[PDB]
DNA sequence: CGATCGATGC
DNA sequence: GCATCGATCG
């Protein structure tokens, strides 16, 4: 199920992309450049990065000592053959685990593309060892441990050029990585390659260039960190101009002017600017232009608060066996195994998501809910009281009992892993999908369950009314989409944002007592009650955009 | 406990 | 194309 390429992260850097990284490294290198420079690739694969940096260095008449490490002998054998045939004799390859889970003196240059292996593939046990050894936190990825490991092999004032997944820039679990990078390096440049798809794998990579700090120093300050951001721009503004003077996508990585660029069948939006105070490592690092960052600043100052202050942003249920607990064909089961109607709760998924109004006009999904309120406490149901539902779960005994995290928690083998509080489903709530290219927050007061591909919003104050309607009008607006693309830059392919709790908690909210917020609430109340409204919903939506702009005191 | 994260995945 | 869904961590 898990390929050897998946578990070992064996994806080689393309030809032209490796050359781009090598050119930027040797341009940033302030070292001597007339002696032998030692270069390290801590996961060299077939030697692609070492070949690229030597080809560039030989043009500059620089002599390199190439060092490559890889724990796979097959990669070492092919890299030895390629390096030997290149003509360069001063190279050295080591077959070992670089993380050390027999010596090497520090190097002047590191060029790297470490493997990206998620915590689930590493396993919980190996992930704990990596966190304890390399001082990492959260859902650690392998490239994060390599980042710490390879940095400790770099001389002070040495240059690093390393390409990884861009997810440390915006995820909560990237906090330890951001802290380590800004602490150990004078950040030279961060390149967010976005959804350009240089690799055959579905990944959005970032390239980090930095000069390792020396323990004795100055103020630096003469170095201000810059960024380069390129994403696929599908929709083009009617008044925006496109530059088509570049032939290949790899040439766009060396442009030095922000704007729209078209290569073949796709248009790209390239942004250049400065990293703004990366020492604040607890929030995502924002890569935005001067105008975008200033607009982002004035919204926060004029904001009355944030969603986190007014409501609980929760995830839907996580059964950890969706094809067993969530079905639409309950009536088509054998009558001996059709669960009792008390247990089958209608559940809303992401494929029924629209703005304001739910697409519940066509739905039949129900969840076999396994929890209930008993003596004022949340307890799992007793199977003896539900014979038909018991037989159904008996047929799935081996798979449901395989969930080791359920048994080590001393919970019943048949339970839903995250059922939440059964009493909270009755409250009015906002629902929205996680993976979506557009906000689809909608009101729902029929007391149904929310699926794991959606999040839901319930107020902190027990007045489940106007406050939810205000939050909807804010979240669904184009105003908040602009704010989102600046502050929370976590994108999947095809322009999909991630509407996660850690992001939606930070949405700004205006004063719910101002006359502007009062009119927004009345318009949102109309959009959910008047399902006879069609097409001219856009008319109401436009009135909300101008109201939100006056509520935050800005014209965008 | 309850939200995260995805060299996405099928 | 286009929207995971289940191990995981705190
Ligand atoms: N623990 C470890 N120690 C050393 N190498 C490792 C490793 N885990 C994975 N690798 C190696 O890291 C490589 C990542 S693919 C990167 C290859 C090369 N850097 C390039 O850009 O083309 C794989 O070949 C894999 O064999």
């Amino acid at each position: 199920t898990v390929s050897r390429q998946k578990a070992t992260g064996a994806h080689f850097t393309p030809d032209k992309l490796a050359e781009v990284i090598a050119k930027r490294i040797l341009d940033y290198f302030k070292g001597e450049k007339n002696r032998v420079i030692r270069v390290l690739d801590p996961a060299c694969g077939d030697g692609e990065l070492l070949l690229a940096i030597n080809k560039v260095a030989q043009s500059m008449n620089i002599q390199l000592e190439l060092i490559g490490v890889d724990f796979d002998i097959d990669a070492i054998n092919i890299a030895n053959e390629r390096l030997s045939r290149s003509g360069h004799k001063n190279f050295r390859l080591i077959n070992k685990d670089f993380l050390e889970m027999e010596e090497l003196e520090p190097v002047d240059i590191i060029i790297a593309n470490p493997p990206y292996v998620r915590t689930q593939i590493l396993g919980a046990e190996k992930a704990q060892k990596l966190r304890e050894k390399f001082n990492l936190k959260g859902r650690v990825d392998l490239y994060q441990a390599f980042l710490v490991a390879m940095t400790q092999q770099l001389k002070s004032n040495g240059i690093i050029g390393v390409i990884t997944s861009n997810r440390y820039l915006t995820t909560k679990g990237g906090e330890s990585t951001r802290k380590f990078l800004v602490s150990n390096f004078n950040i030279l440049e961060i390149m967010d390659l976005g959804d350009s798809k240089f690799f055959e794998a579905a990944v959005l990579p970032a390239i980090f260039f930095g000069e390792k700090k020396n323990k004795e120093y100055q103020k630096e300050n003469s170095n201000v960190p810059k960024f380069f951001k390129i994403y696929e721009q599908s929709d083009i503004e009617a008044s925006s101009s496109v530059n088509s003077e570049f032939n290949s996508l790899i040439e766009l990585l060396e442009v030095n002017k922000s704007g729209l660029y078209s290569v073949e069948d796709k248009t790209y939006s390239i942004s250049l600017g400065k990293i703004i105070s990366p020492e604040n490592y607890k929030e995502p690092w924002i890569l935005a232009t001067e105008d975008e960052y200033e607009w982002f600043m004035k919204v926060n100052q004029n904001a009355y608060g944030f969603i986190e202050d007014f409501a609980h942003v929760k995830v839907g249920i996580k059964t950890t066996a969706d094809s067993v607990f969530i079905r639409s064909d309950w009536g088509e089961l054998p009558e001996e195994q059709i669960p009792e109607d008390k247990l089958l709760r209608p559940i809303i998924s992401a494929d029924q998501a629209n703005k304001w109004s739910v697409s519940l006009v066509g739905n039949n999904k129900k969840v076999l809910y396994t929890h209930e309120i008993r003596d004022g406490q949340i307890k799992a149901i007793n199977l003896e009281e539900f014979p038909r539902a018991k037989n159904y779960l008996e047929s799935h005994k081996e798979r449901l009992a395989s969930r080791k995290y359920v048994l080590k928690a001393n919970r019943n083998w048949y339970e839903i892993w995250v059922p939440h509080d059964p009493s909270l489903w009755d409250k009015p709530k906002i629902i929205f999908p996680d993976t979506s290219p557009e906000p689809k927050f909608f009101y729902e007061d029929k007391g149904s369950v929310v699926d794991g591909n959606c999040y839901w919003i319930i107020p902190k104050k027990e007045n489940s009314n106007d406050i939810l309607f205000l939050i909807m009008g804010i979240c669904n607006s184009k105003f908040m989409s602009k704010y989102h693309d600046i502050a929370f830059q976590n994108k999947l392919y095809a322009g999909r944002r991630r509407y996660l709790t850690q992001y939606v908690n930070k949405y700004p909210i205006p004063d719910p007592e101002s006359i502007y917020s009062k009119e927004i609430i009345s318009l949102v109340r109309e959009l959910v009650n008047n399902k006879k409204e069609t097409q001219d919903i856009n008319e109401i939506e436009n009135r909300i955009e101008k109201l939100i702009l006056r509520a935050f005191d800005i014209e965008s």
